[PDB]
């Protein structure tokens, strides 16, 4: 009760104070054979996080660490195997009997408790985003069984509160996934969740649309810019896993982008988002046309939209801000691969009119950006910045293999930059071997 509250309050210390476990998930896994009972006392944890102290309190850092360890205990219990990167795998009678029971306990528990956790820590992005990893492991049918409808409203009350307080990519993406999980995976609750959502959205589209109109008509306030980007972000986040096509968002994005090309004076994050949103709008328009039995005008309407957007993305390569160029490029290398001749695979030859071949002028810019923004001259930030350029190239690499860009002009650049490996490599190899 308080005995297990000591063991866990010291476990959060042993993890934070010693460098002996860098990864929470690995720590929990290592103790799991020996210390399962203790590590599945979720009532003990949720207590320590919600209670007020008598004496000694918890530190913001230690709180964050309990939340993180907790989620890792919830996963290991649900999945009933060591985490990604410690695995090997056939449960026995009892192992499976235990798993079902653990899933029951953490669902029955967290349905009640997770609304309250979110409540208290509502403004802590890192904490909120880590708590929202928990529903995926719910036995969601129990939002019926336990007559627990009151608590599902309570999660949704709190998820609404978070998205309304937050603009960080981690929180919103975390909130979005949670809605996807609460939806599809049991009809019983699907209808209730669907409404809380499409009302959540409506409030944000009305807010975005007014902001957009505010911005463009205006001299343009620091607020005008706050409001446009603030709302857009919430919607872009959601539009990846949520089919927001019914709200014509592509329209206002396309205006913001067009205003930022024209008068050259659109803030860099508005543009990047405005893009990423448009792109999600387009992918969703495509799916409805793939799975439907679509008409001639249908194809030709989406086509006109795609060709107008491919031009925006191309144009946005010229934007001063390199975050824009990177996005612009990343979408160009995606879109040109999607609306390639591959689109006519699986007897879907009806889609010919959608296919796009990128011109010389565009191909010469898709080379430009590589030479300028992959292959540059000159701590934690830089290993991350590298894997990005890596991805930017790997996504351009796909266009080279299927001759969507001039493959010869590309390999000529790959010559020019790999020179010092062709020209001096052997000599540097055998040298470093003998030291
Ligand atoms: C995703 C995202 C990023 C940034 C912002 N907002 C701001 O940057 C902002 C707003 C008003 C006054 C000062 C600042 C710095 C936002 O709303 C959404």
């Amino acid at each position: 009760m308080s005995p297990n509250g000591n063991l866990i309050r010291m476990l959060v210390l042993f993890f934070l104070e010693s460098e002996l476990h860098e990864h929470a998930a690995y720590l929990v896994d290592s103790l799991w054979e020996s210390s399962q009972e203790l590590l599945k006392d979720w009532e003990c944890m949720t207590e320590l996080l919600l209670e007020e102290p008598v004496e000694e309190a918890m530190s913001d850092r230690q709180e964050s660490a309990l939340i993180e360890l907790m989620v890792c205990t919830i996963r290991q219990a649900a999945e009933a195997h060591p985490p990604v990167g410690r695995g090997t795998r056939v449960l026995t009678a009892k192992e499976r009997k235990t798993q079902i029971d653990d899933r029951n306990k953490l669902t029955e528990h967290f349905i009640i408790t997770l609304p309250m956790l979110l409540s208290k820590y509502s403004a802590d992005a890192e904490k909120v985003a880590n708590l929202l990893q928990i529903p995926q492991y719910f036995d969601l049918e129990i939002y019926s069984t336990g007559r627990m409808e009151k608590h599902l409203d309570a999660l949704l009350k709190q998820i609404k509160f978070v998205v309304e307080k937050h603009v960080e990519s981690d929180v919103l993406e975390a909130c979005s996934k949670t809605y996807s999980i609460l939806c599809s995976e049991e009809y019983t609750i699907q209808n209730r969740v669907d409404i809380a959502r499409s009302q959540l959205i409506d409030e944000f589209v009305d807010r975005f649309n007014h902001s957009v109109e505010d911005l463009l008509q205006e001299e343009a306030d620091d607020d005008d810019i706050y409001n446009v980007l603030s709302t857009l972000k919430r919607l872009t986040s959601f539009h990846n896993a949520h089919d927001l096509t019914k709200w014509d968002l592509f329209g206002n994005c396309y205006r913001l982008l067009k205003t930022g090309i024209e008068h050259g004076a659109m803030p860099e994050q508005i543009v990047v988002q405005a893009l990423q949103c448009s792109h999600y709008s387009i992918l969703w328009q495509l799916v409805k046309i793939t799975d439907g039995s679509p008409s001639k005008e249908d194809l030709l309407v989406l086509r006109k939209t795609v060709k107008s957007f491919l031009a925006v993305c191309q144009q946005c390569l010229s934007n001063v801000n390199t975050p824009v160029k990177e996005q612009a490029f990343m979408l160009l290398c995606d879109l040109l691969m999607i609306f390639s001749h591959q689109l006519m695979t699986g007897g879907r030859e009806g889609l010919q009119p959608l296919v796009f071949n990128p011109d010389t002028g565009l191909q010469s810019e898709l080379l430009s950006f590589v030479m300028d923004h992959v292959f540059i001259d000159q701590e934690a930030n830089k290993i991350e910045a590298l894997h990005k350029r890596r991805n930017l190239l790997a996504a351009f690499s796909k266009l080279i293999i299927y001759d969507i860009v001039d493959m010869h002009a590309a390999a000529d650049i790959f010559k020019h930059y790999m020179k010092y490996y062709n020209d001096y490599g052997d000599i540097i190899k055998e040298t470093l071997s003998k030291t």
